[PDB]
């Protein structure tokens, strides 16, 4: 028993993190096969980050202006292309610790582990959710850029995120591994604010099921509700509307625990209307929305 | 900026996790050099566990009754000793991915990352604090035993925990890597209860400093207090008494932020007496005590 915000093992990813340096600016890169991927703002100086012209900046760069380094060993760059907001540096050595991988684009509400690095070296690993407003709330500082987010299905590493910037609200923005940003953000320092951050709801439900599986039942009630009467309430508290697809997704957990999804929705309705009244759920005093149904089922049934 | 409960990279440890099977019972083991360490209750059946005599149980066991396996590859056991609550199985192959390591015994309030495994295979990694009452609150299920807790100092892996059991209160107990339990617990299924757990006050303070460093100041006040007047209040809310040694430890964070420890103590006093009144701190609605001062300084200054 017990339930914790657990992240995927980071070993396979550690083997791929290298350091990329262009002039003065240094950041992390991902080394898969004989290709190194990294945030393109590597080529910027601090001076022109206000609104850099990356096409013009790249024209004046050559292979040798990029210093890629796998720990102690130097990597020779033998080609470089800009793909959206990422650089693809071809190196002359294939990473032999390159795992089976895929590049994926996740949806808001889905989760992944981030391996935060500095100078191509691991710092630590934590779990994130891609927020409805297409930001994430992690821990990054300078040098963090090029740190990747990912999931693991047995042998295969699904890379879904590469870190690029932090918004003035204290939240973070990045791209997929094809260099396409999540949300309306761009790799330049303008006053781009984030949109309203809403609560994922289905995830809160999954987490309430996790709570039941691990011995918390105080929040359960004899009440039930309709999707419509639930959603009328949920919207008031800045929650994503719950759809029939969401209900379908919550099926396995509902069946496992023998608590109907609409009964659990009723409990969440009571929780939102009246608060927790001093009590806690799995050691939290507010409703957690960064656990997917698959996350809960994974942890609770000990998947490797 | 931003502050998450980050967990150390698990790669070096992953390389050491093997599967150990004795008869029907299977659990995880740690393979360092040519030695495999694992919880001794591996030799028990289901019945045995009520109150096993391990000396008597070990009489009928031989090298060949232990099936050690590093993923797909089989390990030949060529010797086995019982050292406290752990078995030391000597195998005929030295783990070539054996990192620089130490075995350490942690103190209550100190933290470490746990790599939860099943059938010698990684599941995930999360951070823990050794509680004042010598338990931890993690995620373990059957087959998790032999999962290890650890810290990393550059090249060196400091193994400090190996998982053994879950108490009826839903909390977890284990040993160090010499097989000596943390707290008064034993590897048998009797009603041996844990002591009342208190809150690690110094850690809560460190975490409030983390909050300040990452842009939360709403909880700061024009009040200050004495250690004595603080502790009178802290005792009421089941908090560890704060000592001058604790104050000394909080020096660097106090100096960095320019907020006296006793001013921060006053803020914690207000927080405890009046609650957070709808606001949050680093995305939590109750006071976190599983971050050490060293944890905060590490994360905030991007140590690898």
């Amino acid at each position: 028993s017990g339930f914790r915000k657990m992240a995927f093992p980071s070993g396979k990813v550690e083997g791929c993190m290298v350091q990329v340096t262009c002039g003065t600016t240094t950041l992390n890169g991902l080394w898969l096969d004989d290709v190194v991927y990294c945030p393109r703002h590597v080529i910027c100086t601090s001076e022109d980050m206000l609104n850099p012209n990356y096409e013009d900046l790249l024209i004046r760069k050559s292979n040798h202006n990029f210093l890629v380094q796998a720990g102690n060993v130097q990597l020779r760059v033998i080609g470089h292309s800009m793909q959206n907001c990422v650089l693809k540096l071809k190196v002359d050595t294939a990473n032999p610790k390159t795992p089976k991988y895929k590049f994926v684009r996740i949806q808001p509400g889905q989760t992944f582990s981030v391996l935060a690095c500095y100078n191509g070296s691991p710092s630590g690993v934590y779990q994130c959710a891609m927020r409805p407003n297409f930001t994430i709330k992690g821990s990054f500082l300078n040098g963090s850029c090029g740190s990747v987010g990912f999931n693991i299905d047995y042998d295969c590493v699904s890379f879904c995120y590469m870190h690029h910037m932090e918004l003035p609200t204290g939240v973070h923005a990045g791209t997929d591994l094809e260099g396409n940003f999540y949300g309306p953000f761009v790799d330049r320092q303008t006053a781009t604010a984030a949109g309203t951050d809403t609560t994922i709801t289905v995830n809160v439900l999954a987490w309430l099921y996790a709570a039941v599986i691990n011995g918390d039942r105080w929040f359960l009630n004899r009440f039930t509700t309709t999707l419509n009467d639930f959603n009328l309430v949920a919207m008031k508290y800045n929650y994503e509307p719950l759809t029939q697809d969401h209900v379908d997704i919550l099926g396995p957990l509902s069946a496992q625990t023998g608590i109907a999804v609409l009964d659990m929705c009723a409990s969440l309705k009571e929780l939102l209307q009246n608060g927790m009244n001093g009590r806690t759920i799995l050691g939290s005093a507010l409703l957690e929305d960064e656990f997917t149904p698959f996350d809960v089922v994974r942890q609770c049934s000990g998947v490797t």
